[PDB]
């Protein structure tokens, strides 16, 4: 004596785990989701010499509170390849230079800092985690940036400084045309950590579950599969008509790779509860993995689910 009931396909899409719309930052490039803040460093004047070793040659405040929108509530933004570029048109000069980069939010404030030579012939800097080995760019290693871009930054503040006799020594046309790109690709690294809710409305009919949980018990299963770069672990939320939590609660379901069968039960002592079901929630706790794959548009997470009761009478 079972009885199986459908609830609905939940079904999901990048767009909708990841808030991209409410972000502007964030461009399509090569299929991929990657956000870019670009601009120019306005370059400072020259003021007499305070003695010392270095000097602060240009600075650029970027407002990037719209990564906030990417999820709702605290998330840990791990990237694999978080870059910053700086391309500068240098005449007959070679400065030795270094670039401080500070994110800050309204909780945390951290920085790293890359030194570097900015000449005629190496004008352009790539400063990152990973080597792109392009000749358009110097590369200059920072393992520390990706570090940095996790706090999620409200704002990120570069500070450019040179040796101080260089640039005072420097021929007054020698720096211009200072253009900087921070450019973070979705593609989660192992410390990714994020929550998204996903609703499957009106899963369960008001005409049926006074019939259906009278008693016996059951469970909710079934596949889901997952096309996006991020492990999950799911934890069901049973919603009431007024969207209220049914109080009934169940051991997460982990769905790790591309599929994964998930099984949430519900006891006989739970059962009558049921009767006030109308929707799920499945709250999916996204976390990174450690294959470099990008978030793309149009990748779905699908899930399958159905209810099996079995009799109690």
């Amino acid at each position: 004596e079972s009885w199986v009931a459908p609830l609905g396909m939940g079904y999901v899409t990048s767009d909708d785990v990841v808030n991209v719309e409410k972000v502007p930052s964030i461009r399509e490039v090569d299929g991929a989701y990657v956000m870019i803040y670009d601009g120019e460093m306005k370059i400072k004047g020259k003021s007499l010499r305070a003695a010392s070793d270095k000097v602060e040659i240009a600075s650029e405040d970027i407002t990037t509170g719209d990564i906030d929108g990417l999820f709702d509530g605290d998330f840990v933004l791990a990237l694999t390849n978080p870059h910053i570029t700086l391309k500068s048109n240098v005449k007959n000069a070679s400065l030795d230079c270094s670039l401080s980069i500070e994110a800050e939010n309204t909780s945390k404030k951290e920085a790293t800092s890359s030194d570097f030579t900015l000449s005629t012939v190496s004008p352009n800097i790539w400063i990152g985690p990973l080597d792109p080995k392009t000749d358009a760019f110097k590369f200059v290693k920072n393992e520390k940036l990706p570090g940095i871009v996790q706090i999620v930054p409200q704002k990120i503040h570069l500070s450019l400084s040179a040796d101080s006799k260089q640039w005072t020594n420097a021929p007054a046309d020698a720096l211009s045309e200072l253009r900087y790109a921070v450019e973070l690709p979705l593609t989660p690294a192992p410390e990714f950590s994020a929550v998204s809710v996903e609703r499957i409305e009106d899963a369960f009919d008001e005409d049926f579950v006074d019939y259906i949980f009278s008693d016996g018990s059951a469970r909710i299963y079934g596949e889901v599969t997952n096309e996006m770069p991020f492990d999950m672990s799911i934890e069901m939320v049973i919603m009431d008509e007024n969207n209220v939590p049914v109080d009934i609660q169940f051991p997460a379901q982990e769905v790790k790779g591309q599929s994964g069968e998930v099984i949430f039960e519900i006891t006989k002592e739970d059962m009558p509860k049921m009767k006030d079901a109308r929707h799920i929630d499945l709250n999916l706790h996204l976390t990174g993995r450690d294959q470099g794959e990008a978030l793309k548009k149009g990748q779905k997470t699908t899930f399958n689910l159905k209810l099996k009761k079995e009799g109690g009478i």
